[PDB]
């Protein structure tokens, strides 16, 4: 879904975030965000998420243009103070819905922040919805996109009943190749 995101941020810290060209089924020829510093005005916004594809920046359409092009566009307005990008909002949300007995019963995963990576192989937490790679967010209505990953296990460890969370795709897993990280507009 289409949507603006106003990035405001300082000069020099360009945006954080990785684009790619859109292989997809081209619903609209521009660039998805394949990467993100996780950490930079990209994050710290939180209107610039993985999985998305960024139509127009400032006014420079990128529809159209290959990647090496809209990477330079974005590249290009490093030195500002806002970053206008209208992008298409295309983040897979899990529910996940893990059913806790008792207080002393384990989940069958672990949070780290933001995004998960373990998981019991036919546990509560993989029958809800959570998943090795994904970016665990609304939590029962709290976002813990940005929360640490002491205070997350600390709801689940005493969310005794049926916790119900929303979670969204987190940085693209390159297998074991790949060991510099890409351009990061």
């Amino acid at each position: 879904e289409f949507k603006d995101v106003f990035i405001e941020k300082q000069k020099g810290e360009i945006l954080g975030v990785v684009i790619v060209e859109s292989g997809w089924g081209s619903i609209l020829p521009t660039v998805i965000i394949a990467n993100m510093m996780h950490g930079g005005p990209a994050e710290k916004s939180g209107k610039l998420n993985i999985g998305d594809q960024i139509m127009s920046i400032n006014g420079t359409s990128l529809v159209g243009l290959p990647l090496s092009t809209c990477q330079s566009i974005i590249k290009g307005l490093k030195n500002q103070s806002r970053v206008k990008l209208n992008i298409v909002r295309c983040p897979p949300v899990t529910t996940v819905l893990i059913r806790r007995p008792d207080l002393r019963y384990q989940l069958g995963f672990s949070v780290q922040n933001g995004i998960i990576c373990s998981l019991m192989r036919g546990g509560i937490a993989e029958r809800g919805g959570v998943r090795v790679g994904h970016r665990i967010i609304e939590i029962n209505g709290q976002s813990v996109v940005a929360t640490p990953h002491e205070k997350i296990v600390h709801i689940l460890s005493n969310a005794v009943g049926e916790i119900h969370m929303k979670t969204m795709p987190a940085a693209m897993y390159r297998l074991l190749t790949a060991q510099e990280q890409p351009v990061y507009i």
